[PDB]
DNA sequence: GAGTTTGAAACT
DNA sequence: AGTTTCAAACTC
């Protein structure tokens, strides 16, 4: 949907939102892509050593680690997905909780 | 547009 | 676990 900008990933990294997602590119901006039909074999070589290392790497679709932001800025994975932090989240200094004044002041 | 901040993903 | 890499979020 939306397009990614990678240059030194190739886009066969998980840090390639497209390639997170398990699409291919799509009027991307990214540099030396490797998302597409022309890389075929390369790409799957990506995507198995992104799977060993994660099993549910690509599983039809827990918790940060944020230390800076208070989990209210889009850094946060679990704000972004306009979420609550959970017992599983690491957070330090989180103020992304259901009683939360500052999520609370954010949210308006 | 440039530069900084951030934390997941990667690497060692 | 500590460190580095990375692309996006954010700030100016
Ligand atoms: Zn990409
Ligand atoms: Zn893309
Ligand atoms: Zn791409
Ligand atoms: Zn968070
Ligand atoms: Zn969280
Ligand atoms: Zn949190």
């Amino acid at each position: 949907r939306k397009p990614c900008n990678c240059t030194k990933s190739l886009c066969l990294k998980l840090y390639c939102d497209c390639f997170a997602n398990g699409e291919f590119c799509n009027n991307c901006n990214c540099t030396n892509c490797y998302n597409n039909l022309e890389h075929e074999n390369e790409r799957q070589k990506a995507i198995k050593a992104c799977l060993d290392r994660n099993p549910e790497a690509f599983k039809p679709k827990k918790g940060c680690n944020c230390k800076r932001s208070g989990c209210l800025k889009n850094y946060c994975e679990c704000y972004e997905a306009k979420i609550m932090c959970s017992s599983i989240c690491k957070c330090i200094g989180c103020k992304n909780f259901e009683e939360s004044p500052e999520r609370k002041t954010l949210m308006h």
